[PDB]
């Protein structure tokens, strides 16, 4: 399934990590967050000044898993370029929006969604789900430079944004074709 | 699902983290998780009983006896242990979190911490036995938070999470850092 | 899953067997018994006087599988230190109590149970399960130095013991913290 | 279920046991178990047809034709075969145990031995064929225990286990040891 | 699961193939036929006069898969010793009967059946299953040197033969003990 | 499962591919077609003049997957010897018939069927299954040198032919025993 | 001279033997070896898994007598803790070094010597003494895990070791004060 490339031989995913690329593809859960966090801490130890590239094609996932990734992103010193490929929905678009200012990108045909689905590691109470939702509000507000009221009304609409809308909204900075 | 290789020598990224003296406690805790964690704690202590060990916890909880096995191994070894709450630490997970070396218990800004126990069991047990275990949790939590038993029991009765700052004031951890 | 540690590279469990540590963790069946016995015979061949450390965190298992380990423990010449970590229930607590006198240990928060559950490789008769139950009576009587009547009454009470009660009952010798 | 490595040369512990000329018959006996066991028997004979082979049996039984394949290979090779009952030997397991070289059949003290056959089969077969197989077991059991057919048939009718000393007196094994 | 032996290291089955041994154990299907055919052609390329040993413990299987092995046996130049261990039923006993004259063997306690069970890769018509049954008749007649009528009567009886019965019938040549 | 042969070591299937043998065993689907096409292109890259041996034991499979092999067989320049071992039914019999003229073979007891079963990756319309069926008619007509009417009447019969029938029909050129 | 302690009354040395303590104090000759061996066989018969404690304060003695004790120590199944109190010189330090690995001890102010004095029941020839010395070199090599050359050079030096020197050399495992 997974091919080998190139003195030294790597599986193609290990070779992408040698380029300082971290993939966040597919639904986000604790093991994805564990793998993502492991690579971020590793790449920073190799160099805390060289940029990291986080390529995101994700429909969303566990909220606490996503915030762990978000928090690790804020922790390391490295500039992080985020790229939306295919889509970034729910927790995925939160990670996309959290890359280094000026370094958040999308491919031309991507779809971006900040609406949250209607998940949880264990079952939780209504006060807890609202507390988490407020955390998403503040993080999105921080990185889009929109106000809380703008973020809450926008997240109430069950819809995807085009890459240019997300650019205008503050989720990303540039839409590139090459 | 594929674990990447990093480099003279090549390691999988998780083996590379263990060489950094990092132990991951991610996901639910059961016996095989406890076995894997204990092996690493004893190994890391055998490399050096003076160097700190960093335990990164992202766990919803798990088997109480398995969590207690990790707790005892933590207390047994001589090493300072820095615990870090990443994502969440609930039930047995926040017990391990609170059991790190005083002054070295941390959280990232957006974590959630829960000491309420869920309503699991290796074998089916009697009511006196589950109460015996629940009292062991009370005393361990009181020991490391320096709270009183009555405060611990009232707190664990509330089905809820705390922020990193509440958990710091409660005595579960010492520092909430952002960088 | 299982990490590698290092001139020589080991999976961490193979490195523990290099310390002469044998884990008996999880339920005991023939497959567990085969692996434990394989390691005990191997560790004896490396040195038949050097102590072996058996780390037990088990809820119990097949009686004949547990007796196979018990007999292999009695057979080899090595002193065996037993450790109860987490718990030792049913056949697990029998192996715990069967370590070398003076070398049976528990960590402080362990739970120990000698009550048997209400399994079997093949279905057996009532006379056969009683024969097995009496063998368990004899082994516990032998190693705890309690009488048949005391063991029979104790295994009838469906409960766990603390490390200190198990010490005073004769199941182990010391409860250690460091 | 992780198999450890032991050490100039490295083996998984089961390959190390096979280098010691030990063959495990642990768990239920089916065709693939028989193929694996037969392969090691022929290999061990090819390494040396004079050196004993150690067959350690902890089995509840299995497919009769598969067990007979092992039985025949035991009879075919020239090596003395020391058999050990560990845990239990029931049905075909007790047939192989009883088929070791005379004077070299052993049990550990707390083992159980059963020659009763259960009430399995590769394909469905007719009543005459099952009766033909059961008679082969009678003749094989009579040969190695030196008991008579009538004694074997009565004993196999009782749904029960024997202790190692009972099986010693019956002729299933020669020595019951502890050290 | 599969042990390693011995300069050079082998899994025990690869070592058996180095001894020019091919195992036919368990039910016969297309993948078994592919594996057995691969080894037969390989062993021939190493030496087309050197004998090959085929060890059969099989309850039967797909007729066309069995015919594929049978034809490869007839095709290669090597003498083939067949050995019945445990049993040879249906297609398994056809492979046993198809070894080199004088080199077809059984161990003393084997069971041999030439009756076919009441299988198919795809569902087939009544005239086609009758064509397959006749091919089996002709092959058995060829190698046992019995007549069509006797083979048809024998395969109507749902029963097994002893090693000596199969010898006198022409399925094999010698019943060996050592 | 798959043995190793030996100096260099190969799994027995990799050793056959070194001999320029391609196995088409079992049902044909996209995964098989990808594997067969990869081997065909590789073998041509080693030599576009050296013959390739395609050994077929197949009950049929996905039509488009079979056509992908058919076209790749036609594309490469190498002589292709096809061998029917066990059986070739539906798309398998189409591949057998598509080998290089004069180099299509069968073992003596094989069964060949050109009737199609009553498949497709996704659900399709009646005009589409008829277009595929017409493609099968034309390919079969081309390589057997039979007329469309002979092919269509023949494929209407749910039946197998013997290797000699298949030879007389134009599916293969030679039926050999050694 | 020998006090009585207490119901049962014992002389204090019989009371130490009830604790499974065996004293090896003073010079070693055949009668000492006979007494020590008698006690070892007795303690094993009471429990062959319970440890035995051997307290050594001896300047040495007859080589064959010391070897007799050594052989009995190796023979019994019991773990043996050896303790050096005061001194262990020549065969005494041989017995000290021959305890169960991990259970060889000294009190803080003891002196240990492996140099042999310039020891025989009857007068013997040179080759014989050489053979005995070689047996001694091999026993020390076995239990200290040093090489023959290191042991022979070490035994040439007319000197005593401190408890920590003897620990680093492999003669003992732990130096205890409380
Ligand atoms: O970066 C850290 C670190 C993370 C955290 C807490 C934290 C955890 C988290 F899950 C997310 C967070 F945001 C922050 N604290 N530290 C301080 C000390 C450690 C180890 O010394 N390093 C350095 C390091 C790590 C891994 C590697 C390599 F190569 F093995 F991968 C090499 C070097
Ligand atoms: O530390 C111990 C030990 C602790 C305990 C009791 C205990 C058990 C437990 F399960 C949890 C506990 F908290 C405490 N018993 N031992 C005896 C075994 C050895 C040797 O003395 N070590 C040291 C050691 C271990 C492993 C490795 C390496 F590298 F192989 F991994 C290297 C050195
Ligand atoms: O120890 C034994 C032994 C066990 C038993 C019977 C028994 C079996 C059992 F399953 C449980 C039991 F309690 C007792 N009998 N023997 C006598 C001869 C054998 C082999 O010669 N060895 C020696 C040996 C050394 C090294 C290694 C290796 F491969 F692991 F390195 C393996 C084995
Ligand atoms: O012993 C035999 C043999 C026995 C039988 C009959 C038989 C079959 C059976 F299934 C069970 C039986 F009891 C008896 N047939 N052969 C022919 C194959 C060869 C050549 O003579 N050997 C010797 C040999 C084998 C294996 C290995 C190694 F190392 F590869 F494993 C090395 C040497
Ligand atoms: O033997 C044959 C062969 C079989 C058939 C047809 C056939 C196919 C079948 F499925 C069953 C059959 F009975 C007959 N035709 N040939 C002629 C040319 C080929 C390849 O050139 N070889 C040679 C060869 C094979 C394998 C190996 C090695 F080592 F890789 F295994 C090395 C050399
Ligand atoms: O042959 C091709 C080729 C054929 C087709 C069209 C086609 C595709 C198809 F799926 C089926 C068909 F019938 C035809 N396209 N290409 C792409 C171009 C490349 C080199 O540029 N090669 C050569 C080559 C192949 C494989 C290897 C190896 F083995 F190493 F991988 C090495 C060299
Ligand atoms: O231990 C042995 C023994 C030693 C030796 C040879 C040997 C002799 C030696 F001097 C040093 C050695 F290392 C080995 N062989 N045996 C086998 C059988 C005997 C008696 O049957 N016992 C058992 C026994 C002893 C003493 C008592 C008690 F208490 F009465 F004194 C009770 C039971």
């Amino acid at each position: 399934l997974i091919p080998i490339v190139v003195e030294r031989a790597y599986d193609i995913y290990s070779r992408l990590l040698r380029e300082r690329i971290v993939c966040v593809m597919g639904p986000i859960d604790d093991s994805v967050a564990s793998l993502v966090i492991a690579q971020l801490l590793f790449l920073q130890s190799e160099s805390n000044k060289k940029p990291i590239h986080m390529y995101i094609n994700s429909p969303g996932g566990v909220v606490t898993a996503g915030l762990a990734i978000y928090d690790t992103m804020q922790y390391i010193l490295n500039p992080i370029c985020t790229w939306c490929v295919g889509q970034a929905a729910s927790m995925g678009s939160l990670l996309l929006a959290a890359g280094t200012p000026g370094m958040r990108h999308s491919l031309p045909n991507s779809r971006i969604m900040i609406h949250q689905p209607s998940a949880t590691d264990i079952a939780i109470q209504a006060e807890e789900i609202m507390k988490l939702k407020k955390q998403l509000y503040n993080i999105y507000a921080k990185h889009t430079k929109q106000s809380l009221q703008v973020i809450e009304s926008a997240m109430e609409r069950d819809r995807y944004m085009s890459p240019m809308e997300a650019q205008e909204f503050g989720i990303l900075d540039k839409v590139l074709v090459h």
